[PDB]
C-alpha cells in the first residue's frame, strides 16, 4: 500500500583503510547498531578522515574512494542510495550503471587521490583488510594479480582504488576475473572513466 511503502537507508561510513604511515590497515569508525541508526536517519556527525572508506548498507559492505573531491564506489553496492552525512542524506552527483559507477560530494575531512598521469603497468589495489595486492594492467580497465588467491580475499573490496607505483588513483576495482575460484584477474573502472564522467 502507498501508507506502507519504506524508503531504502542511506550508505555510511563505518571505518577507513588507514594508508598514512608505513603500515596499512583498516579502521572501523562504527559499528552494526549505530550503523543501523545512521543508515535510517542519514545523519552522520563521525569525523572523516583519509581516502579509502569502508561503507555499507542494510545488507552489504564494499569501499568507496575519494579522487578529485568525489568519494566514488559501484552501483552494484550502492545503487541510486544517498550517503549519510552530518545535515543528513546527501544525494549522488553521478550515477552510471553501465559503468558500475556512483559518486558523491567528497566528505568534510577525506583527503582525494589524484588522478594518475604516469602511464605506468605496475599497480596496486587496496583492499578492505588494507592488504596492497600487486597487480599487473593488462588493459584498459583490467589488471592481473601477481600472486592470485581465491575470491574470498577480494568479496568486499568494490570501489577501493588500484594505484600506480607513486600512490596515484588509476581505477576503482569493480569486479574479480577467477578460475575455480582463484581470481587470476581484476576489472576496474579507470580514472579517464570518472574524469570524463565528471
Ligand atoms: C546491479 O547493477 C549493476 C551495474 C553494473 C555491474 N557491473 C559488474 C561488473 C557487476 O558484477 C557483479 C558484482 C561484482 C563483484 O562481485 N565485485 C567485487 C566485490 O567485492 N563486490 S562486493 O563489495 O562484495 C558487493 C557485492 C558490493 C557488496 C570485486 C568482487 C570480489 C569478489 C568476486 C566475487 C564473485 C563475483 C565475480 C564477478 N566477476 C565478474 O563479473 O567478472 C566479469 C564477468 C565482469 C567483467 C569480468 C564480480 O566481481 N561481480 C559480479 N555487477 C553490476 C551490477
Ligand atoms: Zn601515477
Amino acid at each position: 500500500h502507498m501508507a506502507s511503502m519504506k524508503k531504502k537507508g542511506s550508505v555510511v561510513i563505518v571505518g577507513r583503510i588507514n594508508l598514512s604511515g608505513d603500515t596499512a590497515y583498516a579502521q572501523q569508525t562504527r559499528g552494526e547498531e549505530g550503523c543501523q541508526e545512521t543508515s535510517q536517519t542519514g545523519r552522520d556527525k563521525n569525523q572523516v578522515e583519509g581516502e579509502v572508506q569502508i561503507v555499507s548498507t542494510a545488507t552489504q559492505t564494499f569501499l568507496a574512494t575519494s579522487i578529485n573531491g568525489v568519494l566514488w564506489t559501484v552501483y552494484h553496492g550502492a545503487g541510486t542510495r544517498t550517503i549519510a552525512s552530518p545535515k543528513g542524506p546527501v544525494t549522488q552527483m553521478y550515477t552510471n550503471v553501465d559503468k558500475d559507477l556512483v559518486g558523491w560530494q567528497a566528505p568534510q575531512g577525506s583527503r582525494s587521490l589524484t588522478p594518475c598521469t604516469c602511464g605506468s603497468s605496475d599497480l596496486y589495489l587496496v583492499t578492505r583488510h588494507a592488504d596492497v595486492i600487486p597487480v599487473r594492467r593488462r588493459g584498459d580497465s583490467r589488471g592481473s594479480l601477481l600472486s592470485p588467491r581465491p575470491i574470498s580475499y577480494l568479496k568486499g573490496s568494490s570501489g577501493g582504488p588500484l594505484l600506480c607505483p607513486a600512490g596515484h588513483a588509476v581505477g576503482i576495482f569493480r569486479a574479480a576475473v577467477s578460475t575455480r575460484g582463484v581470481a587470476k584477474a581484476v576489472a576496474f573502472i579507470p580514472v579517464e572513466s570518472l574524469e570524463t564522467t565528471m
